[PDB]
């Protein structure tokens, strides 16, 4: 079964990871061997529609995209997926604000770009792409998660405002090109090692400054070449923004000569922590082999 219907006794929530905008995520074990998993319990028979979108979250198959392993429909709804041992990309760059070289930064951009392009091939608009919604399987590989939920929970029926495209803020219009805007902010978050976008500025005034032409500032380590891509992602005209397929090629090219596009001191010179962090056993990987 592509979307496993887990019985309440099959898994157990052990600790709290964090509270999101759609629900609370827990880390735990899945006993079909014990499999370390992340369990998302949504905030609030209608499960028919839920199972439908849930299916999409489970049918994705790409190395840069998280896959839903199962669902549990009791009073509330619980989504179960493989636990990403390094947590989310946002906290990761924050913690390693130093020891992170241009090679990693660019490789992540490529990876996230591949994941988004893949979702575009499945005609799936993410709607909530951000550094906090990118997981770290290993420092070498990251994966996009949390897609599908926005739509499911009524994102386009009568608020990540700082990651949203102008058209999304004003008209609830979400397309693959609105995802490209969010992609731009996500990249900005990486390059600034986790800065908060438009920090300080009130959400209600964002559409206003965007219309004025204001955009997130050029990250210190970025050559104007990398920043132009970010700016191009934030164009009012959605069709003028880069395509994920083009972003893949551009960031991949930049990844061949990282020190030419990103200027970080000591770039060249650039485990137990996450064990004591996440450890409460076979990877969902081995088990699902
Ligand atoms: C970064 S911050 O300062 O803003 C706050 C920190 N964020 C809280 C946090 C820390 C760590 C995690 C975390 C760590 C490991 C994880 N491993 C797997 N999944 C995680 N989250 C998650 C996201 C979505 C989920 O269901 C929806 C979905 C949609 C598409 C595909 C899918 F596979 C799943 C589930 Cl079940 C878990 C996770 C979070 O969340």
């Amino acid at each position: 079964a592509l979307l496993r219907i887990l019985k309440e006794t099959e898994f157990k929530k052990i600790k709290v990871l964090g509270s999101g905008a759609f629900g609370t995520v827990y880390k735990g074990l899945w006993i079909p061997v014990k499999i370390p998993v992340a369990i998302k319990e949504l905030r609030e028979k209608a499960n028919k529609e839920i199972l439908d979108e849930a299916y999409v979250m489970a049918s994705v198959d790409n190395p840069h995209v998280c896959r839903l392993l199962g669902i549990c429909l009791t009073s509330t709804v619980q989504l179960i997926t493989q636990l990403m041992p390094f947590g989310c990309l946002l906290d990761y760059v924050r913690e390693h604000k130093d020891n992170i070289g241009s090679q990693y930064l660019l490789n992540w951009c490529v990876q996230i770009a591949k994941g988004m392009n893949y979702l575009e091939d499945r005609r799936l608009v993410h709607r909530d792409l951000a550094a906090r919604n990118v997981l770290v399987k290993t420092p070498q590989h990251v994966k996009i998660t949390d897609f599908g939920l926005a739509k499911l929970l009524g994102a386009e029926e009568k608020v990540p405002i700082k990651w949203m495209a102008l058209e999304s803020i004003l008209h609830r219009i979400y397309t693959h090109q609105s995802d490209v805007w969010s992609y731009g902010v996500t990249v900005w978050e990486l390059m600034t090692f986790g800065s908060k976008p438009y920090d300080g500025i009130p959400a209600s005034e964002i559409s206003s400054i965007l219309e004025k032409g204001e955009r997130l500032p050029q990250p210190p380590i970025c050559t104007i070449d990398v920043y132009m891509i970010m700016v191009k992602c934030w164009m009012i005209d959605a069709d003028s923004r880069p395509k994920f397929r083009e972003l893949i090629i551009e960031f991949s090219k930049m990844a061949r000569d990282p020190q030419r596009y990103l200027v970080i001191q000591g770039d060249e010179r650039m485990s137990n922590f996450y064990r004591a962090l996440m450890d409460e056993v076979v990877d969902a990987d081995e088990y699902l082999i």
